[PDB]
This record gives C-alpha cells, sequence and structure tokens, in this order.
C-alpha cells in the first residue's frame, strides 16, 4: 500500500468517484493544451499517472511519497504532465487543468504538493489527500459538471481555492515499485 516514486496509480475523487484520466485531444479555449477529466469505468489505460520527483532532487524511485512533497504526475499514455495555471476551465470557470509537454518538456506548473489529511506521513493506497497546484495554490477539484458532445460523460477537472469535500481524492489500483526501505 506504500506509494513509491516510480509507481503507476489512478487517482479517484472521493465525492463522485470518477477517475482522473487524460486523452490526446486538447480544450477549445483556455491554454489549447491536452484536456483532463473524470472518468468513471474501472478499465481505462487513459487513466493511469506514474508518480514522479522534481527534476532537481535526491528523491527516487523506490522513494515513499511524503507528506508535503512536491511531486508530479505524468500521463502514461501520451507522456504529458499533469498541469494548472491562470486559464478557465471549460465548465465551471475555475483553475484550467491540463496536460502539459511531455519529456523533454517540463516546467514549475507541472508541480503540485501532497497533502495527507489524517496524521499519516507517507502516501498509501486509500487514504484520503489533496493535491495543491504550487504555482496558483489550486486544490485538484472536480464535481458532478459533465461535457455533453465529446467525451459526454466525463466530468470537469479543475482546481479550486478553497478545500472542500469536492478536493478529496484517493490513489487506488496502483501498482507500486518496492520500498527501498
Amino acid at each position: 500500500v506504500e506509494i513509491t516514486y516510480g509507481s503507476a496509480i489512478k487517482l479517484m475523487h472521493e465525492k463522485t468517484k470518477f477517475r482522473l484520466h487524460s486523452h490526446d485531444v486538447p480544450y477549445g479555449s483556455g491554454s489549447g493544451q491536452q484536456s483532463v477529466t473524470g472518468f468513471p469505468g474501472v478499465v481505462d489505460s487513459n487513466s493511469y499517472w506514474i508518480v514522479k520527483p522534481v527534476p532537481g532532487t535526491t528523491e527516487k524511485q523506490g522513494d515513499a511519497v511524503k507528506s508535503g512533497a512536491t511531486i508530479r504526475l505524468q500521463h502514461m499514455k501520451t507522456r504529458k504532465w499533469l498541469h494548472s495555471h491562470l486559464h478557465a476551465s471549460p465548465i465551471s470557470g475555475n483553475l484550467e487543468v491540463s496536460c502539459f509537454g511531455d519529456d523533454t518538456n517540463s516546467d514549475t506548473g507541472d508541480h503540485w504538493k501532497l497533502i495527507i489529511e489524517g496524521s499519516g506521513k507517507t502516501w498509501k493506497q486509500d487514504q484520503r489527500v489533496r493535491l495543491q497546484h504550487i504555482d496558483t495554490s489550486g486544490y485538484l477539484h472536480s464535481h458532478d459538471k459533465k461535457y455533453q458532445r465529446i467525451a459526454g460523460g466525463q466530468q470537469e477537472v479543475c482546481g479550486i481555492r478553497e478545500k472542500k469535500a469536492d478536493n478529496i481524492w484517493l490513489a487506488a489500483e496502483g501498482v507500486y515499485l518496492p520500498l527501498n526501505e
């Protein structure tokens, strides 16, 4: 259950049970970058993310991710980074959450602080967490607000500034690399 750097995870929205999801299609407005949504179905390779450190650092694959760590989530299928910035999200006009760059292109807008809700010190499967975007201070957020025509039935994912029930997430369905000890 200990989630280590290098591990593959799904991230489930606690309230709606939808999974953090991406795919090879951009937003029409805001940044025009690759879009990110909440996806309800269980079988979906597009729901997998790799937990990574920021490139400068001592943290390595197999190290436990700590509460308070700055992390990156890289989409397995497209290699783009979970990203935010000051653009309007398409449904609710909150902070746009996108997929940015690739293996040669990452910036600080790819940085999220892991906040474990209890007194837990290392990230585990099924524990309640928030992810706070470093640059904007937006909490990764979803809700029962859905696209209709393209990607219909999938939920908006965005960033908001207050802690709420709709910004708690749980890591699930993961493959966790062995603990360096």
